[PDB]
């Protein structure tokens, strides 16, 4: 029964998921004055040309756009990574107000939202095995600010009415996730965790420096989603973000000067 409310939000999660207090929890604040350039970090390779989106699902905490991950169709490689990571889904975290919503922060700045493109290491054969490994997942995180619309997000926005409530899904084929990327692939990277229960410490985080812009109308449509099921009391799906966690014995590395 975890969520983002007063009685079941992030400060409670540790009672069912004690790793919430672990050594490699996410998100974190990215201090741009202490992250160090690592000249040996390689450019990211984002290979999404053969991506096959399948479906969009409201899971009660966010919505996931799911992909066919049974072949190497949409993969992330390079950067800090060894091997090949397949895209399984993307989802977002967002706020009730434009001044909050991101999970990672940059010099304590919160963005309006944050996109997570979740990929699993093919050496582990399936997602469920990958999450049990320290190098199982690679998550590409992208900040959203409110400004101009993002044309490549509109197809997502327009389906949200069909998945208003928890457990609803809709067909969602032929969506191109390249339309969600900023111009630059400069990034920060560190080892961390899933940001929702089970909070497993299986993620190489790759957080892009450049945000994307979305319009006020686009974010407003995210805020009409519901945490609840159909025929349950309406609770708007907003503020579905975990705050920054202690960095502990980790270093954040930058791909750029
Ligand atoms: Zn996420």
């Amino acid at each position: 029964h975890w969520g983002y409310g007063k009685h079941n939000g992030p400060e409670h999660w540790h009672k069912d998921f004690p790793i919430a207090k672990g050594e490699r929890q996410s998100p974190v604040d990215i201090d741009t004055h202490t992250a160090k350039y690592d000249p040996s970090l390689k450019p990211l390779s984002v290979s999404y040309d053969q991506a096959t989106s399948l479906r969009i699902l409201n899971n009660g905490h966010a919505f996931n756009v799911e992909f066919d991950d049974s072949q190497d169709k949409a993969v992330l490689k390079g950067g800090p990574l060894d091997g090949t990571y397949r895209l399984i889904q993307f989802h977002f975290h967002w706020g009730s107000l434009d001044g909050q919503g991101s999970e990672h922060t940059v010099d304590k700045k919160k963005y309006a939202a944050e996109l997570h493109l979740v990929h699993w290491n093919t050496k582990y054969g399936d997602f469920g095995k990958a999450v049990q490994q320290p190098d199982g997942l690679a998550v590409l995180g992208i900040f959203l600010k409110v400004g101009s619309a993002k044309p490549g997000l509109q197809k997502v926005v327009d389906v949200l009415d069909s998945i208003k409530t928890k457990g609803k899904s809709a067909d969602f084929t032929n969506f191109d996730p390249r339309g969600l990327l900023p111009e630059s692939l400069d990034y920060w990277t560190y080892p961390g965790s899933l940001t929702t229960p089970p909070l497993l410490e299986c993620v190489t985080w790759i957080v892009l420096k450049e945000p994307i812009s979305v319009s006020s109308e686009q974010v407003l449509k995210f805020r009409k989603l519901n945490f609840n099921g159909e025929g349950e009391p309406e609770e708007l799906m907003v503020d579905n973000w975990r705050p920054a966690q202690p960095l502990k014995n980790r270093q954040i590395k930058a791909s750029f000067k």
